[PDB]
């Protein structure tokens, strides 16, 4: 399938090059797979969703998704327009508050959910966790990440938006996980991208444009974006029996486009997402 004028995140992870503006994917775009969005929530009404995206859970007064975030990641994921797995089925894990915050213990509870919550769900081609969060190194939020791996679920983290190293930064610092560093359109690091031994691949994170609250769009920037890219392209990739939840992290990496971003730190994997379909 060939998707015109898409976001250009879209267009780069089924692209050898960049400056492309079409994305390219195998028509099952990730149906019957599932990708939990552990965020904000999502706007479930939100057209671009197809009736595909659903509050599973939330920790707070309301399952709405009053900051956008969590929307916004849904919809790179699995969104009709600006999302990877175009098909897959989105399962909103609010762990957040409108405000974008979340404390430790909710956002590890809220792994622990998905990680049993899955069993709740039909995901026959596979289940994927996008978790666009990040904060100071925790070796609990860690374990909650490494559970969520060790259940049969992906574990696709965000490196963090610090220019660091992703090391002290959390579930970023997880080694099972799959922590999710930025680019921008022209293959440079995201200038905010953290960075590190701990990443294990790049995604689009730079002016992504996807869906929002009240039913709209915005392009906004982060490894929290890039993340819901590689998660999307999990579902993507585990849909069409490419790979596994067990193996899906390393198998985007070894697909992965490479050397081809600039401004990888030394150190730092220089592996870019890419869905390697072959129109």
């Amino acid at each position: 399938a060939a998707q015109t004028n898409a976001p250009w995140g879209l267009a780069r992870i089924s692209s050898t090059s960049p400056g492309t503006s079409t994305y390219y994917y195998d028509e099952s775009a990730g149906q019957g797979s599932c990708v939990y969005v552990i965020d904000t929530g999502i706007e479930a009404s939100h057209p671009e969703f197809e009736g595909r995206a659903q509050m599973v859970k939330t920790y707070y007064y309301s399952s709405r998704d009053g900051n956008g975030h969590g929307t916004h990641c849904a919809g790179t994921v699995g969104s009709r327009t600006y999302g990877v797995a175009k098909k897959t089925q989105l399962f909103g894990v609010k762990v957040l508050d409108d405000n974008g915050s979340g404390q430790y213990s909710t956002i590890i509870a809220g792994m622990d959910f998905v990680a049993s919550d899955k069993n709740n769900r039909n995901c026959p081609k596979g289940v994927v966790a996008s978790l666009s969060l990040g904060g100071g190194y925790s070796s609990s939020v860690n374990s909650a990440a490494a559970r969520l791996q060790s259940s049969g679920v992906m574990v696709a983290v965000a490196a963090g938006n610090n220019n660091a190293d992703a090391r002290n930064y959390s579930p970023a610092s997880e080694p099972s996980v799959c922590t999710v560093g930025a680019s921008d359109r022209y293959d440079r690091r995201s200038s905010f991208s953290n960075y590190g031994s701990v990443l294990d691949i790049f995604g689009p994170g730079t002016s992504i444009l996807s869906t929002w609250i009240g039913g709209s769009t915005r392009s906004i920037s982060g490894t929290s974006m890039a993340t819901p890219h590689v998660a999307g392209l999990a579902a993507y990739l585990m849909t069409l029996g490419k790979t596994t939840a067990a193996s899906a992290c390393r198998y985007i990496a070894d697909t992965a486009n490479k050397g081809d971003l600039s401004n990888i730190p030394f150190g730092t994997v220089n592996l870019l997402a890419y869905n390697n379909y072959q129109a």
